[PDB]
């Protein structure tokens, strides 16, 4: 019919800085923006591009605060617009972490994704 055979991705970076200068969180978490794109376009978006229908990721996105917490809680964001249903939200999440079943030292304790959209067209 008119079927959904993908869903949506959302991968997430999560980091709690240091901030014993009591500055502002944003100011704080941005020291490491460039650092966490970086991540995504070599490792992140790499890892997961065989489970992809049709390539593609929106741009990684800051989510905004409005704090100066002596740790700041940094979260950044992007979406992947159609992954194959084939593969699960765990299979996904450990693909992030693992390159091989055997392997002793996980990778990106930072990183998590989720299903944002269940339903999406492949396009292929
Ligand atoms: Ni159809
Ligand atoms: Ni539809
Ligand atoms: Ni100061």
């Amino acid at each position: 019919g008119h079927m959904h055979d993908c869903h949506q991705v959302t991968v997430s970076r999560d980091v709690t800085l240091q901030n014993k200068e009591r500055h502002d969180c944003n100011q704080v978490c941005a020291s490491i923006d460039k650092e966490t794109e970086n991540k995504l376009n070599t490792d992140i978006i790499p890892r997961l591009t065989r489970y992809m229908s049709v390539k593609g990721n929106s741009i990684i996105a800051r989510v905004q605060q409005s704090n100066s917490d002596p740790k700041c809680s940094c979260t950044w964001r992007a979406i992947i617009w159609r992954v194959y249903k084939a593969y699960d939200e765990n299979s996904l999440n450990v693909a992030l972490h693992v390159s091989h079943p055997n392997q002793q030292i996980g990778e990106n304790p930072d990183w998590s994704l989720v299903i944002s959209n269940p339903n999406v067209h492949c396009l292929k």
